[PDB]
């Protein structure tokens, strides 16, 4: 597979070069790429942000700068993921199915967002996701790219109950016996109560 | 705020010294300290994981060697969180309440994940929190843990519609109108029905 990741803090996703993902490089199954949105910028400051139209805080990031980026890096193969709050949620089944592509691109936004016409544009050579990770908002969509890259590159190198190991008895607290009992049968029948019940205490709506 | 993060990977923690979390340690409103769980172990191989109780896959996170890393880190005034899929669900909900904390402690799982009994030993001196980051699945805790931190250091430092910057007309495409009327109870009108529109079609649930 190759992933490239497109972002103005390259640095935020040095994690991937690091563990699974790490193995996965190494391994010469998956090509990681990450590059610096400001290397496409042709102005003195190397200005990626821009004041919004219509108003409102924050600045917004500038859709030329982008467009060129993704002009490179992107083709009529490519699955463009734009990490947004405004995405649908990411699951296992989205991970399952990203292992599939030989081409991702991570276009990383930051300040306000990306301006919405870049997903536009690209929309018309490749297909284009807008996923976010959670019902929780972040300074920026780097972390959110080093999550969804090793759930895909977990599967690529190929609710849950306790888990307990060794000592039998530790601060006065003692691994369930059932656990001890060597009845492959009944574990599996505790696993199953105990993990149903996890669910419905923690997530019913699962 | 006080921040612990015990892991066997602290490389993976490199980006909270990045972007706005480094701006709130430098500011001196955080203290992070990312611990290598391995400064624990007494061992010549410095083990930290062993087989389950029980059987079953992959290997388990010894419960004394964090039980002594805790042991140091933690008080009675300690939020303990402990990133899992087994948890309840991170929100924004939860990252406003932890901006009300001076001591938040990062227990990062690998393995199959750390014993139970390590849960509820610290319960009888501090609070815990099992949470997940979502509905999928990663190799470690590491990048839940900077998702987490960055989203309660972003409030510290203190469905969305979409945006447009500069030019109105990109590549055939036009910055809505309304965004360039200088109405502002009519653009506001529109931000909501576009927002409306997009929670509907991607997250009706909320
Ligand atoms: N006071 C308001 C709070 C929301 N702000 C919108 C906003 C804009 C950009 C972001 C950046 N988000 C991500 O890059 C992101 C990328 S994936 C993801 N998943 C869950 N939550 C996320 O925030 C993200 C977050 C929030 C506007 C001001
Ligand atoms: N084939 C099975 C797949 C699930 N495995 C369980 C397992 C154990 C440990 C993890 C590690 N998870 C995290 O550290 C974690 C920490 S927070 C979080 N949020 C969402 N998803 C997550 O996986 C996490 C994931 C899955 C058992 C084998």
């Amino acid at each position: 597979m190759r992933i490239d990741i497109v972002t103005i803090f390259p640095a935020c996703l040095d994690p991937l070069r690091q563990s699974l993902p790490g193995k996965a490089i190494e391994s010469g199954l998956v090509d990681l790429n990450v590059h610096d949105l400001r290397r496409w910028t042709h102005d003195v400051h190397h200005s990626v942000d821009d004041a919004p139209y219509g108003g409102g805080p924050g600045m917004v990031m500038k859709a030329p700068v982008w467009g060129e980026a993704l002009d490179e890096i992107c083709s009529s193969e490519t699955l463009l993921i734009v990490p947004t709050p405004a995405g649908v949620l990411f699951t296992q089944a989205t991970a399952q199915r990203w292992t599939t592509e030989s081409h991702l691109v991570f276009a990383c936004g930051r300040y306000e967002g990306i301006d919405q016409r870049v997903v536009q544009d690209a929309a018309r050579r490749m297909r284009v996701e807008e996923v976010s990770i959670g019902d929780y908002v972040l300074p920026g969509g780097e972390s959110a790219a080093v999550v969804m890259v090793e759930a895909v590159l977990r599967l690529l190198a190929g609710l849950e109950g306790p888990s307990y190991t060794r000592p039998a008895s530790w601060r006065g607290l003692d691994v369930p016996e059932v656990l001890l009992s060597g009845d492959h049968a009944r574990i599996a029948a505790w696993r199953r109560e105990v993990s149903l019940q996890r669910t419905r205490e923690r997530r019913p709506d699962l």
